[PDB]
């Protein structure tokens, strides 16, 4: 037997836990025994060219390995042909989004911290391996615990070519525009330097609990007007070329959102990594 | 098992340190256990040259002074005309990044110490029948509050014997506020050139790196800040003048005069690295 070998027949739905336009995961009990004992796993499948892309996922995930990186439990495939399923492990606390809003009494300035500087040594060993995870917001990190978190969707992340800066993406449809640095935006190219300008929406989204009203896209939209439509991306890029940005949260000091905003230069080479990141954040905790 | 031979596999990047002259450096974490305790390493390559990279790689393989960045050696591609070439990492950074957060730290006898450091490696340098084209402050890295090291070589060019100069081609990039007049005028290159630009370099170091007091800005205010393609000219005419940059503040005149006779408008007039570190020892006793 080979225990990352998940039969679709025992593996049984519990819930949902989140879904995209053509991909979802939902909290399953692999329960081969059939008698409700087995255990809880995290499930991401494909909603009825999608399979290549869930295939490459699973690869990428199945040979990662950091304790703020969600862990790879197996595969479950299709008797019937192409399809497959991912299986990870459950955190029944969820993702930041919600779980901030319901530990905002326990999760002072000091965790918010420890957490982004977890955030950033998951996102230092994803670059390590050359990968733009291309999909860093708040609802794709997962608590493991009050003390820990785990980056835990890796659905649009991308191998950059050896000796190359960026990756070019074609398939771009179902894109996080408000967490986008501007050369992704306008010209479809990723580089590392792309995911730390995600990662500064994703502190500010931290910062702010995840508060909905004071989401990235609520903050960006109140600036640019809320039904623009299919020209939102356009003049969300001419908001970010005259050097508009999120605001600081309140009560972030103003060296966290110097941080934030070192994120934030328009040009990818200007802004910082995530090890200066994490040495800022560490200094602000001593 | 070659201790310069650094197999790709095990480096991993960590953050970019700077680029210049279709080069790169970043630091990586050589990393052999996969536990992120492996030594920390500056790895410079080319933007996506090879040759320019190989003939630096050369110079600086066979460089060995306290004052000059070590070598580490080199990755290499399978089948491949690629290469990287490996230093020792200082993680203080260069005279730039450090100078304005140690100000404390650092006062006017350490200066001159840094001065004399700089002067031994590049005499050292001119020994070895090169010259450097490229000596400002972001280019002198901190190895600790009390020593610093010429940290990169990406112009460095060799003068063949019985010949006072090397001769220029490719210049579009060239740190020009950092220039001796003959390398404005002509592309010449002599080993005083080297201490003309030293000269610059020691007015920035006096001034802490400041970018407001750069040398760039301080000719700008001179010349003109918009002159645009006629900049190089204009500056020219300065010199030509005899103006140069101010004494930088606190600067004691004797520091100063020392500055000025790197700045003597011929290069075979000019003081040598060698009586440079005479006249500071003399001020450090
Ligand atoms: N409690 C949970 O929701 C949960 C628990 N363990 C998990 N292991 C892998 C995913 C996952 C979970 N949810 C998913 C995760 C967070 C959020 C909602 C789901 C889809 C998403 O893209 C965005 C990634
Ligand atoms: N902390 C550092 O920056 C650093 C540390 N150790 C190093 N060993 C070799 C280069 C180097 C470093 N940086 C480079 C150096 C200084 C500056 C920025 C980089 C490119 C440059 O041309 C200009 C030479």
């Amino acid at each position: 037997v080979d225990p990352t070998h998940f039969e679709k027949r025992f593996l049984k739905r519990i819930r949902d836990l989140g879904e995209g336009h053509f991909g979802k995961v939902e909290l399953c009990r692999y329960d081969p025994e059939g008698d409700n004992t087995g255990e809880q796993v995290a499930v991401k499948s494909l909603k009825p060219n999608h399979i290549a892309d869930l295939k490459k996922e699973i690869e990428i995930l199945r040979n990662l390995y950091h304790e703020n990186i969600v862990k790879y439990k197996g595969i479950c495939t299709e008797d019937g042909g192409n399809g497959i399923k991912l299986i990870m492990e459950f955190l029944p606390s969820g993702s930041l989004k919600e779980y901030l809003p319901k530990n905002k009494n326990k999760i002072n300035l000091k965790q918010q911290l420890k957490y982004a500087v977890q955030i950033c040594k998951g996102m230092d060993y994803l670059g390590s391996r050359q990968y733009v995870h291309r999909d860093l917001a708040a609802r794709n990190v997962l608590v493991e615990s009050e003390h820990q978190v785990k980056i835990g969707d890796f659905g649009l992340t991308k191998a950059i070519e050896t000796d190359k800066e960026y990756y070019t993406v074609k398939d771009d449809r179902d894109s996080p525009v408000f967490w986008y640095a501007p050369e992704c935006l306008m010209q479809s190219k990723f580089y590392i330097a792309s995911d730390v300008w995600s990662f500064g929406v994703t502190l500010h989204e931290l910062l702010t609990y995840c508060d909905s009203d004071s989401s990235p896209m609520a903050l960006f939209l109140k600036m640019i007007g809320p039904t623009h439509g299919q020209m939102t991306v356009t003049r969300l890029v001419n908001t970010l070329k005259e050097g508009k940005r999120l605001p600081c949260p309140p009560n972030c000091p103003d060296e966290v959102y110097q941080l934030m905003r070192k994120c934030w230069e328009f040009q990818p080479s200007n802004r910082t990594s995530f090890q200066n990141l994490i040495e800022g954040f560490e200094a602000l905790l001593k």
